[PDB]
Formats: structure tokens, C-alpha cells, sequence
């Protein structure tokens, strides 16, 4: 089998994509934002505080004939900007882009923090992190990826993120007309439960490369690209004005700027982030400060391959036995 769903920034600084998902029976359709950082599948439902529900659709299992109370289990999850949501669990049928898993550990939220609620485009997350990561107690569950694997053409998903336009998730198959060139494949390591690589270094603008490794997760569900405090100073060095602000917390730049490239290593291979990606526009409305979309990993304790990355390649995420990142130009 097969699927094939369009991801769409949920709004003008891409600041993170919702895809359709068809839950339950008959399918009630949420739009989740697909995260290769984690690895719950949950959901705003009928179960989520009242107070806590603005403008998002709600999964109700009561009204899916194949919802199934997963007797027990509970669920809570944090992520890296300290967010959070708890809940109990169903069991449901989970179609993406056509692709139909049953039985998928679908995480009913009890309770969601205030940047959930706050953001009405995002009906839940789905978890494409490795399966050590989901939270489900005292059984943990597996993700939407997992529990397709075996029934797809090649165990594989791939990531094609649109800059301000929509994009594509795949699964099981390779779309060999969404890149140019060729896809350089790289080492994976399971141990975190991340998509996690080793990038061989750095360019910025048109200066030379920096042959340095620079081991970090292909992340989905982070919107900006987090590296070592050193690439990231040499970055903002070559913008004029540009500067680290702890009132705001990160480096801003003025908005008249016209912003570098930023180019990453993939083995012998070279990812080019336009300028233009690098631009998350004024701190707030009407400011002449613009947020810059390289930051520093100082802190976070990870560098975090986010969405600034990513959408300027084809990539793909091989769950085959021993797992490998791919990326392509596009």
C-alpha cells in the first residue's frame, strides 16, 4: 500500500503544517500537524476541557463505530517548547492520504496547554518519531508509521515541505519527479528515539564550506533550525545589525536586511536554505526587528534539523531495519 497527503502551512511564516487525517467510522477528518520529533498520535476531542477547546474540530469517539476504549492507558507529553497534553486512549481507524491503519492507538486529550489552545488551525499531532518515544502507559503504543510499515511497498515516509506553499508527506513510496539530482542517503541513530544525524558541516552565503560534524534530528515539528552557537554567530555575523536579543529570546535583525543562504552537508552532498526561508518577520506587529529562523541549540541540549531545514529538500525517512535519513535537492 500506499498514501499520499498534502501538508499546508498553517499560516504566512510557515510555522508549522497541518495534514488531513481521517479518524474513526464514519471518518471524521482533523487536521494534525505531522511531527518526526515525537511520537503520540493525539487529538482534540469531545474528552478535552471545555475552556481549553478554541476553534479546533474535535475527534468523538462515542460517534465512531470503530472507537474502542484502550482499557487503562493514559497518556501525558512535553515537548521542546514546553507545551503539553495529557489524556486517555482509544483505538481507532486512522487513514492518511488513503493509507489505512487499524487499530491505531489514538490519544484522546483530557487536557492541552495554552499554546494549543491558542492555535485553532492545529487539531493534534501525529508522532513520526521511532515507537520508544510514544508515551501510552503502562502500554505503550506504536506510531501511525509503525503500525502501517508492514503493509507498504517500502517501509518508508518522505517529507516534501512547501516554503509559503502547500506540500507533501508520502508513505511507502518514493516520488522520483518531487527532487532533482539524487537522494544522498545518511546514518541514523535510534538511541534517543530521534531521526537523529550527523550533518559533515556548514556554509554561509557564498563562503566556504566547514568541513565539522554537527549531530542533530530531522524534526518536522519544529519550525526553525537550531545549531551549535558558533555556526549560528558565524550566520548572523554577515547581517548587518543582526544580534542576539534575551528580551526576545533569540537573534533578531533589522528588516530591511537581505539574509545569506545557509548550506548544510549531507555527506559529500550540499542542502542550500535560501535567504528568504531564514525570515520569520517583525518580533511584533509593525516592528522593524525581524526573528531570525537559525537560532541557537544552546541550552535545548540538541541541534534540531526543524522546518527552515527540511522544506529546502525532498526528504526521506527509511524505516527499514537499519534506518537512514535521505535528502535531495528540489
Amino acid at each position: 500500500s500506499t498514501g499520499s497527503a498534502t501538508t499546508t502551512p498553517i499560516d504566512s511564516l510557515d510555522d508549522a503544517y497541518i495534514t488531513p487525517v481521517q479518524i474513526g467510522t464514519p471518518a471524521q477528518t482533523l487536521n494534525l500537524d505531522f511531527d518526526t520529533g515525537s511520537s503520540d498520535l493525539w487529538v482534540f476531542s469531545s474528552e478535552t476541557t471545555a475552556s481549553e477547546v478554541d476553534g479546533q474540530t474535535i475527534y468523538t469517539p462515542s460517534k465512531s463505530t470503530t472507537a474502542k476504549l484502550l482499557s487503562g492507558a493514559t497518556w501525558s507529553i512535553s515537548y521542546g517548547d514546553g507545551s503539553s497534553s495529557s489524556g486517555d486512549v482509544y483505538t481507532d481507524t486512522v487513514s492518511v492520504g488513503g493509507l489505512t491503519v487499524t487499530g491505531q492507538a489514538v490519544e484522546s486529550a483530557k487536557k492541552v496547554s495554552s499554546s494549543f489552545t491558542e492555535d485553532s488551525t492545529i487539531d493534534g499531532l501525529l508522532g513520526l518519531a521511532f515507537s520508544t518515544l510514544n508515551t501510552v502507559s503502562p502500554t505503550q503504543q506504536k506510531t501511525f508509521f509503525d503500525n502501517a510499515k508492514a503493509s507498504l511497498d517500502s517501509p518508508v515516509f518522505t517529507a516534501d515541505l512547501g516554503y509559503h506553499a502547500p506540500g507533501t508527506y508520502n508513505f511507502g513510496f518514493i516520488d522520483t519527479t518531487a527532487y532533482t539530482g539524487s537522494i544522498t542517503y545518511t546514518a541514523v541513530s535510534t538511541k534517543q528515539g530521534f531521526w537523529e544525524w550527523t550533518s559533515t558541516g556548514y556554509a554561509v552565503g557564498s563562503g566556504t564550506f566547514k568541513s565539522t560534524s554537527i549531530d542533530g534530528i530531522a524534526d518536522t515539528g519544529t519550525t526553525l533550525l537550531y545549531l551549535p552557537a558558533t555556526v549560528v554567530s558565524a550566520y548572523w555575523a554577515q547581517v548587518s545589525g543582526a544580534k542576539s536579543s534575551s528580551s526576545v529570546g533569540g537573534y533578531v535583525f533589522p528588516c530591511s536586511a537581505t539574509l545569506p543562504s545557509f548550506t548544510f552537508g549531507v555527506g559529500s552532498a550540499r542542502i542550500v536554505i535560501p535567504g528568504d526561508y531564514i525570515d520569520f518577520g517583525p518580533i511584533s506587529t509593525g516592528s522593524s526587528s525581524c526573528f531570525g529562523g537559525i537560532q541557537s541549540s544552546a541550552g535545548i541540549g540538541i541541534n534540531i534539523f526543524g522546518d527552515v531545514a527540511l522544506k529546502a529538500a525532498f526528504v526521506v525517512f527509511n524505516g527499514a531495519t537499519t534506518p537512514t535519513l535521505g535528502f535531495a535537492s528540489k
